[PDB]
């Protein structure tokens, strides 16, 4: 049951591809919000895994963010990382995360944002 959510999931996310932008600046103070500026410009999910990940980036810090990182550079990394999100893990290992977690539907983008 979680189990045909995270495949179905996990079976969409992966074949979405990332947008080809090498020319793009997204200013931005939290990783949370170049996210949010991130999947508003493109258009586009991030997964699960990618939201989990920003956030705890953004509680690692507790002068503005995009002085220290690059937006470029920034952005980016998301990106890439977004793409392993997307192409490598086991729609099983997904089920167990969300198991685990009672709040995992937080860090799933609505379809309908
Ligand atoms: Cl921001």
């Amino acid at each position: 049951s979680l189990l045909r959510r995270a495949e179905m999931y996990q079976d969409y996310m992966k074949q979405v591809p990332i947008p080809t932008n090498r020319g793009s600046l997204i200013p931005f103070t939290s990783w949370v919000g170049l996210s949010i500026s991130m999947k508003q410009l493109y258009g586009q999910p991030l997964h699960y895994l990618t939201n989990v990940l920003l956030q705890r980036w953004d509680q690692s810090r507790f002068q503005r963010l995009d002085s220290i990182i690059h937006p470029t550079k920034a952005e980016a990394t998301i990106w890439l990382v977004e793409e392993i999100h997307r192409l490598t893990p086991s729609h099983l290992h997904m089920a167990l995360l969300w198991r685990s977690d009672p709040m995992y539907h937080s860090f799933i983008d609505p379809i309908f944002p």
